């Protein structure tokens, strides 16, 4: 749902200004946390990659060959309200991201490319939350 979808939003989103101070990013990438959610606006940046490499990194969700690690995904989804079906539900999609999506060398762009894709199949379910969750009050 939405709601689930806003809460895990703003979690997976909390630790950016940590993020962004450990990378030395620019805040040339806040818009593309701001839009994060807005249907059909297509993030470009690679340092906004890093970003959201460095947010699933803080929650464990890769594994130690750079994929998505499954039961730390699905610890982190159903903390915040998922079911296991829903859970699994979530897991398969970005697994069916990483299948799917044009392979990259540079993990940074590998990253977006997943969030990409993953942000449509989450509007595709009409479980998008507002464009600008992810953000909560971190930068405020
Ligand atoms: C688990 C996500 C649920 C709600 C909101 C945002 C999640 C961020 C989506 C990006 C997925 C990152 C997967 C690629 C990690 C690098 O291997």
């Amino acid at each position: 749902s939405p709601e689930i979808m806003k809460d895990l939003s703003i979690n997976f989103g909390k630790a950016l200004d940590t993020c962004k101070k450990e990378l030395d990013l620019p805040d040339s990438i806040n818009e593309d946390f701001y839009k994060f959610w807005k249907e059909d606006y297509e993030i470009t940046n690679r340092l906004t990659g890093c970003a959201i490499k460095c947010l699933s990194e803080k929650l464990e969700m890769v594994d130690a060959d750079g994929k998505l690690h499954h039961g730390n995904a699905r610890e982190f989804a159903m903390k915040h309200g998922a079911d296991d079906a829903m859970a699994k539900q979530l897991v398969d999609l970005i697994h069916g991201c990483e299948k799917s999506i044009p392979p990259n060398d540079d993990r940074c762009m590998e990253v977006l490319s997943i969030a990409m894709c993953f942000k449509k199949e989450i509007h595709n379910l009409k479980w998008a939350p507002n464009m600008e969750v992810v953000v909560g009050e971190v930068l405020a």
